[PDB]
């Protein structure tokens, strides 16, 4: 470091990298060993296990005020040293601290402009920050989020979103939202030991149905919600079906398309992160922005349970499935995310397809070297699923590292959950 | 530290990589940045002999215990004989089976190599004797034709004398043994393969005359014992060449596209022991994705991704229509079946990526790990629907290794006045 450059290869822009300086948490990687593609590489946190002590707490807690007091270009103002006074307090009476609704919006728009992992932060400054640290019950995260849900899909014209629920304070009074999304739907084991629905659920799908949700076992059966305030059991809520907005899935040529009976959700609303500002710790933060075509998982769905839609298409499509070096899947794939494409845009539904995704945020790295002097990207994240070479993000060398505030992953809450 | 757990996500396997506490050279990576998507994180600097002693000591032991001999007396008096080299000569020079294993074990050690479940059958064809780039030119053809077999790929490196003082290096100054000359035209328009515009022009600017054709075989540009490079011509009959054509749409070979057989990347450093082999030409056989058809401009400014999706009556006005997600996977077809019809060895990269699983796997079971670079392992399209993409990776450097060294136009000397 002193600065490193990043360079794309297509275009020989080089950019230069000053805010890894700023960094503060392991990546995981050393100079020896690259984690890189380690989907959780490092357990190093900015606070211990539980209930930090003042002098684990108050650091953090300065470090984050000192950076909003400074992004308003009132760094030392009377407003600052005040509010620096005012967390000492808090943090001596109540081992905690409460930020302003500014500081609580300035760290949730810039947990997301930290997000490396994020190809769709061009759209960082404008993200909708609803306040919910006053909610108590599960009840009220449910009204929570059917609001949320309602402001974002706003009939398909998406809207980003962030819902924040009260922060961590000893770990066993923890909000969470147990959906891992707020709209997901059904995995459904079937006896003859396939799978129904989608199967990334199906683990979700049994906790559901354990906790008492009848299971429509129908096709696109939209999963409950399973909210969890201060700690208590979390509690099952159908979410209003007309607030579920869903695309069925037609293809532009392929006429039989559509009579795969397939649709999807409008609103990618992830639920199961943690949001990190100045050592406080919002474990529940449904946010939500719109879908890249290729976020859509429709192709891993199964709608009996022998064959799946990327197979159920392929066969339609009359590949010939005997060899890979046919592409068959390649094929289908490509014609899959047309379809997808094609629907959203067709029923007016926000969505970006991954070449202009891929090139938005080529276009947000110029502007954060420009202003900010760096952009952390996580390469292996942000080039997308498929055609990943005739994107722009492929030949684009990028830092990737750890800035606060940030999203952070959490454990399953039902791993760790003690039940009464 | 121990241990390491990579875990597959789709497979929930979790493997144990112990073998990265083996690594001795930098990632690049830092405990706070992550430089795993950059590319790249003097003649005189040669290693200097107490550079070279730990070095020669470190391969010559791994040499000892992979043969089951460490501490051996055979192991012992090897070292010394390799000291004796160093502290006489200042370099030392690699037996013939210390040659094998390392080119070897370069290739095993490619992190970003995905072909690697074949590293221990690589043929090895030992030019340390080579003096001239005449020697040169007769050894890389009889490395083309032995690794062509007739379209029967066979994995082969040819090894060059290793560098000395820096002054006398052996290079193939071609990126690959095979490539298409590539010309730019004064509107701006490309003919041939506009990856290779730069170096055809060096070529020209030796005396090469340039057919100034759609798909000319550059000449090899060959430099011995740190002289100026010269030219040769590869024999036209040791140039394997497969027709692209599509399974589907018959006017696809009306695009007169062909590509040669025989990918063989010649401006990679092979460094052993702390010596480095700066001429190394070593082939496989392609990925149907690693052909670079594709980006091809016959005729104009315009390549062979656009004049497929414009023959395929893909609407070409917007970008979520997916034209160049459809175009690029029928190229690819059209690459896969061409070279199969052709009895050309290739593989896609679902089963290359397969097979990469399967080798990752062993070598985790038999070696402790296996270094490898998700970056460059997972194809270059369709990455998410291979089994590369879900399985977590380590990467770290280990040697015997391949490295990227300078251009040699950049660097050489040039004697000729
Ligand atoms: C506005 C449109 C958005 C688009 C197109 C977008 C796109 C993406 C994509 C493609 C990924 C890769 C993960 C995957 O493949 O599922 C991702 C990850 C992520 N996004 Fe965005 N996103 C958007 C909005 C947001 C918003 C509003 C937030 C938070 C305020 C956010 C925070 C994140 C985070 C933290 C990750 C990493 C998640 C993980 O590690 O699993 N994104 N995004
Ligand atoms: C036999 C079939 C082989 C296949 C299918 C194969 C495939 C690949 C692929 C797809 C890459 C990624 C870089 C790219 O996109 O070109 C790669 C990289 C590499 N391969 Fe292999 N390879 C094979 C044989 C070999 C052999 C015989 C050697 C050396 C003895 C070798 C050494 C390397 C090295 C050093 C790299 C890294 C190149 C770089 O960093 O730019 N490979 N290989
Ligand atoms: C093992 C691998 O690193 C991991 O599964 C990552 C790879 N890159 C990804 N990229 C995106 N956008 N989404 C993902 O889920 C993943 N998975
Ligand atoms: C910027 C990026 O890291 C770089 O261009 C790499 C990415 N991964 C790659 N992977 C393969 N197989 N081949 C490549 O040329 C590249 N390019
Ligand atoms: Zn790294």
């Amino acid at each position: 470091p002193r600065f490193l450059k990043v360079k794309n290869w297509e275009t020989e822009v080089v950019l230069t990298d000053t805010l890894h300086l700023k960094s503060t948490l392991e990546t995981g990687c050393t100079e020896y060993i690259c984690m890189g593609s380690i989907m959780h590489p490092s357990q190093h946190a900015r606070r211990p296990e539980d209930v930090a002590t003042k002098d684990q707490l108050f650091p953090l807690a300065k470090e984050f005020i000192d950076q909003y007091y400074s992004s308003i270009k009132r760094f030392g103002s009377k407003a600052h040293m005040e509010r620096l006074e005012e967390v000492n307090k808090e943090i001596d009476t109540t081992s905690t601290y409460q930020l302003k609704d500014t500081e609580l919006i300035y760290g949730a728009k810039h947990a997301w402009r930290n997000a490396s992992r994020c190809v769709g932060r061009i759209q960082w400054s404008k993200l909708q920050v609803f306040d919910a640290r006053d909610c108590t019950t599960a009840h009220g995260m449910f009204n929570y989020i059917c609001n949320h849900v309602k402001y974002a899909t706003n009939k398909g014209n998406l809207r980003s979103a962030i819902t924040i629920f009260p922060q961590r304070t000893d770990g066993k009074h923890d909000f969470r939202v147990w959906n891992s999304q707020l709209i997901r739907y059904a995995g459904y084991k079937q006896p003859d030991g396939s799978t129904l629905g989608d199967p990334a659920n199906v683990q979700f799908t049994e906790i559901c149905i354990q906790q008492g949700w009848k299971p429509p076992r129908g096709r696109f059966d939209v999963l409950p919600l399973l909210l969890q305030a201060n700690g208590n059991d979390p509690e099952l809520f159908q979410i209003p079906p007309e607030l579920v907005l869903e695309v069925p899935i037609r293809h532009p040529k392929f006429e039989w398309f559509k009579d795969l009976g397939l649709k999807w959700y409008g609103l990618p609303a992830v639920s199961n992160m943690l949001l990190e500002i100045g050592g406080l710790e919002f474990s529940a933060c449904p946010f939500s922005g719109w879908y890249m075509g290729t976020q859509i998982g429709v192709r891993d769905y199964c709608d009996n349970s022998r064959y799946n839609i990327l197979e159920e298409v392929a066969k339609k499509m009359n590949l010939d499935m005997r060899k890979t070096s046919s592409l068959w899947k390649d094929q289908a794939l490509v014609e899959i995310n047309i379809a997808v494409l094609y629907s959203f845009q067709s029923d007016k539904v926000t969505i970006v397809d991954h070449h202009s995704a891929t090139e938005s945020f080529i276009k947000h790295m110029e502007n954060e070297y420009r202003c900010r002097g760096g952009c952390p990207a996580d390469w292996v994240w942000i080039v997308p699923p498929m055609s990943g070479s005739i994107t722009p993000v492929f030949h684009q060398e990028m830092l990737n590292y750890r800035l606060t505030p940030s999203f952070e992953y959490q454990p399953d809450p039902w791993n760790t959950h003690v039940w009464k």
